[PDB]
């Protein structure tokens, strides 16, 4: 969990940025191999947020979720993770607009498998967006960015909160401050839309309070160009207003798994 600063070699160039500080590429001398890493580097609230985040990732063991190597206290606090070379999903789709439809279904299914696992593990993500999906290859996606994440209490199906990615948030989060796995299902809907719109921001040119107004009227973002109908049906299903009747990730992953098998069969035919 605690890494040795001497074994860590940072690079100058910064790969990305957030409120916390920077993301830089580096190397960590493992037992015999050198391993390529991404490091979150801070610029007291922020400090504690990094320790909590690291404590969450430590518990997570799945092929579709970013792996934490460990943490380090030097110049600043550093959270060290295995590296996803091709970067955040949204940027990638913005710069590769001819990625095939089958490839997108593949990647969002992988996110769904990682989210099904996370549900079973009783953690909520609370920031599930395409910028927080990281690509190892063009056919391998992983979920990261767990700074808003919560381990649910053994006696609760949701976490009660006390600045938010509003456009990814379910009605019950905005209205009642309650975040559950069904809430992440809602954001997955928005994530899919983002993926099929090739990295475009959702609800463009609308303020947070207008989006709320829109959803309450029963309005939803339209089908992206070239997006298969059944994938849009799945999006709308994820956007079930009422938590009770919204599907969980088991249902969502099953549906994505099966649709992907038809599309793979189609290709061969
Ligand atoms: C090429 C490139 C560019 C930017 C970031 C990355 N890698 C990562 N970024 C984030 N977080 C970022 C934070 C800033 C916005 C984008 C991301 N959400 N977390 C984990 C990783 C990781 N394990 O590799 C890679």
């Amino acid at each position: 969990v605690y890494l040795d600063r001497k074994l860590l070699t940072l690079e100058d160039k910064e790969l990305g940025s957030g409120n916390f500080g920077t993301v830089k590429k580096g190397y960590y001398q493992m037992k015999k191999v050198v391993k390529t890493v991404a490091v979150k580097i801070l610029k007291p609230a922020l400090k504690d947020e990094l320790l909590a985040e690291a404590n969450v990732m430590q518990q997570l063991d799945n092929p579709y979720i970013v792996r934490m190597i460990g943490i380090c206290e030097a110049e600043s606090w550093m959270l060290v993770m295995e590296m996803a070379e091709l970067g955040p999903l949204n940027k990638y789709l913005q710069q590769n607009r001819h990625v095939k439809d089958k490839n997108i279904i593949e990647l969002v299914h992988q996110v769904s498998m990682g989210m099904k696992y996370l549900e079973e593990s009783n953690f909520v993500h609370r920031d599930l967006a395409a910028r927080n999906v990281l690509l190892v290859t063009q056919h391998y996606a992983k979920i990261s960015d767990f700074g808003l994440s919560k381990a649910l209490r053994a006696d609760e199906n949701y976490y009660k909160a006390q600045k938010w990615p509003v456009k990814w948030y379910a009605p019950e989060c905005i209205n009642y401050y309650k975040f559950s796995s069904k809430s992440d299902v809602w954001s997955f809907g928005v994530l899919m839309w983002e993926a099929f719109s090739y990295g475009q921001k959702p609800y463009r040119g609308m303020k947070g309070s207008e989006v709320t107004a829109m959803l309450e009227k029963g309005e939803r973002m339209g089908c992206p160009a070239g997006c298969p109908r059944e994938m849009y049906d799945l999006m709308n299903l994820c956007w079930t207003y009422d938590v009770e009747n919204r599907p969980g990730f088991a249902a969502v992953e099953l549906r994505l798994r099966n649709y992907y098998y038809d599309v793979v069969n189609e290709g061969h035919h």
